[PDB]
């Protein structure tokens, strides 16, 4: 390559392996989003939520792709495994399995700030920090109080409370 | 007739009995907003959302009638029957009532479909997907939703569950 | 289903692998774009046209996704095999390779239309028609009159009609 | 000093020698640009293109110098080299050469950034990543991208590609 300095192979891996876990996040998101505009489930703030967080994860994938070729590393894409549920149980089921599927991505994230780090890559560095690690505390946080939010309202009867939060809570 | 050209007197009588159903189910609604205006019930939001689908279900008998006089047809009116309750319940016995109501227009609008695919007249096919088939799915769907909001709401405070569907889901 | 109606289990499962098919397109245009965005490839108005599809494909997704919902069939998702490609060749390659896309989905389009036929599922077919069938007659077309300009322009400078044709016919 | 802080005479030496590189490269550009503007070169894009990277080498240059300052390190000026050339050959060498340039001033950042790490120097390291590092990296992709097109339109005529390169791509 004519542009690449200071990019290590490890880093280029590593990279593609992000973008495939980011593009696994916005399918699991579109089927969580999907999910929740069923006729039998019909929780159409639950479903923009995910909807909107599909539509972030994709642009994740897109910034490291983009910085990808800003550093003259090469673009891997491999298959794209399915959702790991088919169908997401109720809100509070479903904002868990987002904080364990946010909680993976941030450990990758920090995993190859540590890489970058090692490396002495101070561009990489400076990318993750600048575009997805304050995102992610940042989301997480807001998922963390959605669930709390979500379990306080369960009480004896779950279905008013998973209207009250769908409704009072969530952006429709 | 002047005009008429490939309208069967199979479609021109089916599209006057599809003109009494739209009628009959404008009726039906004009019922089902009154009784929910009744100082004893008081349900504003489902009120509106009744007489909202009267008006819809007298303008679709207006678009067909419109149609049978483009055609060259003629418009034959039968009596409408009143009706089938008095007192139509809970908003859910009522939401129940509609759904069946709607799937029952559905098939006699796939029903005209068929006829007018057997007659090849892709006029009267044509006329049906553009102004009916889409609008009866999405009311359906809509229904559909409102139904499973209304039923997770029931719990054991089934007047709570009813006042808070009315207030935050029912345009008010 | 308490909405399904007329939506057979053949249909129900042929959109869920049209799902699947237009992700895979999704994905194959997310290659093509961020190849031709490549240092050594920096053909921006060939990047930003492959980028456009992309999206368009997840909208296709996206639209077929809304109207299992509305017809009371269950989204599913498989896995999504990545593209057929790692490197894309020239734009004449690339543009090559579209058009076969484009046709095996143009090709899927039919075949569930003439299933919805068979089915006598008027409004699957209806949908594929407003939303689908026409857009791929347009969008093959285009491709057709840029393959033809790509072939008038390789002559024997093959360097300078990919230059130009990027430059004055695609967006940038 | 009454404000130094943390700011070892390592960095500060270190900050002085990379003002002269950035001073050096800023006449290096000129150099450039009023080659291009000859009358027996006349590529007035490729004039306009290295007129704009002087005004930004200076500018790097006054940023450092004001970091200087604020860090309480003193500003030394040296002695300025001229331009490695007195006449800079076609666009693709002028090209070459500043990639050559720019991997220069890459370098100097990143040992910098090692220094400043190394002297466990916060803000000199933050400093260059918001400032320096990432318009290095985008600079580069872009003098790589320019580098390939201009490579491709060489051809066997070489006048023709380099006019369509200064008038198709270049600001003008
Ligand atoms: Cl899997
Ligand atoms: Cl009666
Ligand atoms: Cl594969
Ligand atoms: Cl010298």
């Amino acid at each position: 390559s004519q542009i690449r300095q200071n990019y290590s192979t490890e880093v280029e891996a590593a990279v593609n392996r992000l973008v495939n876990l980011y593009l696994r996040a916005s399918y699991t998101y579109l089927s969580l989003g999907f999910y929740f505009d069923r006729d039998d489930v019909a929780l159409e703030g639950v479903c923009h939520f995910f909807r909107h967080l599909a539509h972030h994860k994709h642009h994740g994938a897109h910034r490291l792709l983009k910085m990808q070729n800003q550093r003259g590393g090469r673009a891997l894409f491999q298959d794209l495994q399915k959702p790991s549920q088919d169908e997401w149980g109720t809100t509070l089921d479903a904002m868990k399995a987002a904080i364990v599927l946010e909680k993976s991505l941030n450990q990758a994230l920090l995993d190859l700030h540590a890489l970058g780090s090692a490396q002495a890559d101070p561009h990489l560095c400076d990318f993750l920090e600048s575009h997805f690690l304050d995102e992610e505390v940042k989301l997480i946080k807001k998922m963390g109080d959605h669930l709390t939010n979500i379990q306080r309202l369960v009480g004896s009867q779950a279905g008013l409370g998973e209207y009250l939060f769908e409704r009072l809570t969530l952006k429709h």
